[PDB]
């Protein structure tokens, strides 16, 4: 759903596609507009966070579905922040779906398609080369990012249930990858319906529909091109 | 394989049985002698650790397969310490079986038969009620225990690959090591051959269980049971 | 605007009045309903915070304008938390009115009518008897309280610009939030218009006080008093 | 009373004048010798501190009233250390003039003529770009400097009541500006009369008189040229 | 030179004698007045420190050469604080006699006549039962005491070169300064001449002991005994 | 027993000799093979530690008795780690020879032939220019190194009683000098006889004999050339 195209040593282009993928490829479809929407929600989000002094890889926009992003020495981590009990958190804690966590939970995953992204802790993280200090900073950034996204979305009747972040090191630790309904769980505050990729993962409705809603609610206008 | 029989408010009897169980009960057998051997290896281990000022629940022996143990407010934790890459750690790190970790790894499992003992971090731990301070103390005790057991077994040509501890709180608020310490709950490999001298022998039918446990016992005490 | 009536050693009555005071008494008026509204917004706030395990002095309600509150060893502090640049923070930082702070600011005031509540730091705090540990805890509680109030009001289109807390010590030695939490002690702005819905309306004659406080109440409870 | 004349990228000349200024310019005079005395007490002080491994901007002397000083990236801070209750500390704490503080007090001021140097804390300091770590180091240096100046002056019957410091960053945090009866409060130990700029601020005697005394008591000789 | 006479469980009498001892008893003499002077300088010092909230064992005076002191669980420590290079510190650092240390040095000695008071570190300290926390507190008290004694003596032209403290635990668990504080246990030099006004005068026959101690007393109290 | 021959700015040759020295030169002999054995046990040890990510000065082997070693800014420290009570530790603690320490002890010595390597603490260490942070890292490395050497030697029936380390700073803190029976105390686990330089220091047997034993027990082959 994303392709990374190198420019030079400092920067590259991140290209958002219309291809949507679930369950390791076994489920696939294409949604006209998804790429544009995802790139654009990413820009909105990265700029919002950068307003609060969050350092992000975002440099500029290169057309509707392409971002220009600074080049990074990437951590082999997928970091998940959770405000509301959903998905695999059910398999880990005795709490029903939708339960509001008293504090956000940070989970670390070793980014590794083959091991199917296994959860690790600080000891595994060290083995993979990430120091305790880096870890602590990564978690602190994530929770700072969690607070800004959650408060921002909540004012617009959107629940940030959870989301995934990636990070890398500039030549300082830097937030990377994307921030889109591909990588977050959003629920309508009133209804609790998904407005994210879960709609496609579990055929609970129209995907392009739900993503346009996010876009509409944030910008206050329908999606163009 | 263990039955807890209450006595009063301060203490209880832990009774080691000959029934052996794997894979949630779908694999079962009985090994004459296993109970006695497990109780006795536990006494040896608890007393050795208590020599180094490790607080344990062990009070005394009540016949060959029963231990008298102090009654605790138990942590809903299974704590795993790992010196050598084996088992599920292969699913978590890109490392072959038998690889010697540069430092020991500590993992936390939410003790819950239903969720099949899922792995948790400090954030999940708090949700379940365990403060960061208790966690830190639990991990430090576990690593202290890991060092005493590992050094001791290695002098006798035994590798402490990994092992599982449980803990509870006594009525001063002190954190206390509990459950058992036996070839049911540790991974021991012969140093020369790398064969298992633990429950793995029963789990995977790689030989005679009673045989491997007698070996542990023989190598430790120096006496053939 | 508040009168403290002692009951016994553990508890007292806090009574909210209709008398409103500004600029050390040189400006005064009476607003029919103000007392009832302030008592009631305080109950709402204390109970909301107590839902998140914030320890407060609130025990129960004793009629429309009286609260039953637990008796404390009070800190000679007024603690101010700030999300948005307003008031005297303009005199302290080169920032326009309405500027959104990237993080909340905590200020400490020595509670003393004579010195007209001067600002102090940790060093002054110690001189007055408050240890560095207590200070740290006070600021952490205040920031926790700031986050719960801010998120809650913002869902209802209300900006928590700033607010003042007081604290005291109960008879376990636990630090306890006290005084009141009302449009007398917070700065609330309508999110869309930025008008004041607090005492600033009375301080600077920018409208109808009873009107703005009823608004807070209406938006929160959803019921017109 | 000081003029900064640039040389190059690494260094500059600090020139001490005879012009004395109080209350933002509204009070002014000229004192023949003041510039010379101030430069010379600065040298004495900077060299004394540099004896104890305090890093200072002082490089050399360039004539009687000119110092050669290393160029710095300056903190927008005026940092005040206080041993004895005097001046505006009276407006902040319920203590009489002359009271000996049980510990020195450090106060931070935002250096800003327009806001008339307002007091800030660690949160304001961050907003202005100064990290908590820098702050902590700045305070630690100040208190180290406070101890050396206080002990040194006390042996010569002089009380270091308080004083102001400025700091900057070399290309390490470095003590800067000046250290003179313009920037410290000195009291005669026996009499409690001022031997500093307070003499000029409040017309309590002859300024050039009091400064010569400091010089005389320190060096053990009258002032030349 | 001191005899401890038990009274009861809370308190005892410390009695200062005229017998003076050096080099493990191989050098001995008697100085009429020494006991009285040592008891009295100790009272002065303990009361001065107790003015700054230093907890000491001093309860009251019981005649000219006896002190009433609170009974303690004593640390097997002699703790030495050093401002100026003298004695055995010459054997440890490449520094001439009289060199002024940039910071005070704290040394720990295992109090044991047999091993002739060997120097230990934190690791030896633990072996002997003293936790790292107690050690840290002991050193912080010692450095606080060092600063109060040093400043006080220096105003009177006396250099606190070094001195030895002992400590014990009272029955709240609070750490308490004990033994004595006298020219037997400190090194004092006249500021101008650098001659000794302490036991060094007796140790090395460099003058009249009773003479130097009377000097300390005279300079402090201002009264000739 | 070692000669340092410079190559260039990054590296040098460490040459192991057959000359053995004790008691500052007053005792000397030559042992054919000692140099070879010492170089070779050093290589074994440095490579073993470097397997665990311990940074060492070892670069390569240059013939049987010469090591190629990276050039360092050396700490003026001899750091001693002790597992078992022996030598001068007897003069510092009331414990018999051979007593197993409950935790390893780290001692610091100022490397200085003239002062005959005196013990220092953290305060002396600072005076000599070593910061508290460096010290803490040096001790942590030493204890990590202590654990790897001790466990490794214990499996082969050898007790690591104590040993000395030196460290320096690359252009990171780096383990340096040598690791040989010249710089460690080894005891046979069964007999408690020395297998180190103590054999030569106190004429308790054949030196070349004991060192060959270490070599034999480690490699599993007799010594060649």
């Amino acid at each position: 759903a994303k392709k990374m195209i190198p420019i030079d040593d400092d920067k590259l282009i991140m290209e958002f596609k219309d291809d949507a993928t679930a369950f390791d490829g076994t489920k696939k479809a294409r949604f006209k507009g998804k790429g544009w929407l995802n790139a654009q929600l990413s820009v909105i989000f990265f700029k919002l966070l950068e307003e609060h002094g969050i350092k992000t890889h975002f440099i500029g926009v290169a057309g509707g579905n392409r971002l220009i992003v600074e080049k990074l020495d990437m951590y082999p981590l997928e970091v998940v922040v959770r405000n509301v009990v959903a998905g695999s958190l059910k398999k880990r804690l005795p709490l029903p779906e939708g339960y509001e966590l008293p504090e956000p939970i940070v989970e670390l995953y070793y980014k590794n398609d083959e091991l199917h992204d296994p959860m690790i802790n600080y000891y595994h993280a060290k083995v993979l080369g990430i120091s305790l200090d880096e870890i602590k900073k990564i978690e602190e950034i994530a929770l700072k990012v969690n607070e800004i996204l959650k408060d921002y979305l909540a004012k617009k009747g959107i629940i940030l249930v959870d989301f995934k972040l990636e990070f890398g090191k500039d030549k300082d630790i830097v937030l990377a990858d994307e921030i889109s309904p591909d990588t977050c769980r959003f629920w309508d505050a009133k209804t609790k319906r998904s407005l994210d990729k879960d709609v496609f993962r579990f055929d609970k409705g129209d995907l392009i529909e739900a993503y346009k809603e996010i876009y509409e609610r944030i910008t206050g206008e329908k999606p163009e091109f």
